[PDB]
């Protein structure tokens, strides 16, 4: 099942492959843009890009969803916030006191689902 | 601890926030470049970029390491290969029959450690 392994030694500053997030949104999420890579369709309006600093990660996140993704927001361990973007359909679900490791998902003409991998503290 | 949750509904094509990989390497790994975002120093030579197709993910991976990262290669579930890049110090460790979810790590003037998060089948 889901696991992790470290390789290598002590030094340096932390980084994550989850380096920046933006979305396209209207009433719902048309796309999520991860590290500048577009996932979803061309609809809605493009949000600003949120870029994580070294050692900064998502610690609280709310995803509103039903059959598809309606809304997203998150806060980092340094107190910064992204969103909300999207609308008010579906129901809110919240991850709190976490460290988000990755955001995978499925998308076509819009953003259908998100797979969040995270440490729960 | 480490976990995952899905939000949303059925449709669309799979995607991952781990979308492409390149490295800078010489005798060792000077940098890893994830989704075009540079992690590490300016030394060595830049490899080509490997870009995952939808539904394509790392299924086997070898990381050679000691105090730092010496070498990396991987194969995908579609049979494509990246690397090896780097040199022959340290010792080889292999993840096999997996699905890599994320590559985090620590880097400074070069690539010091990698945190691989993955499903073990």
């Amino acid at each position: 099942g889901l696991t992790h392994r470290k390789f290598g030694g002590s030094g340096g500053s932390p980084f994550s492959g989850l380096s920046s997030i933006a979305v396209r949104s209207g009433s719902w999420l048309d796309a999520i843009i991860i590290d500048g890579v577009h996932h979803g369709g061309s609809g809605g309006n493009l949000s600003p890009t949120f870029t994580f600093g070294s050692g900064e990660y998502i610690s609280n996140m709310t995803i509103r969803s039903g059959d598809w993704i309606d809304n997203i927001s998150f806060e980092t361990n340094m107190g910064r916030r992204f969103g909300p973007y999207g609308g008010s359909g579906g129901s809110a679900n919240t991850l709190s006191n976490v460290k988000v490791i990755q955001i995978n998902g499925s998308a076509g003409d819009w953003l259908d689902s998100l797979d969040i991998y995270y440490e729960q503290y």
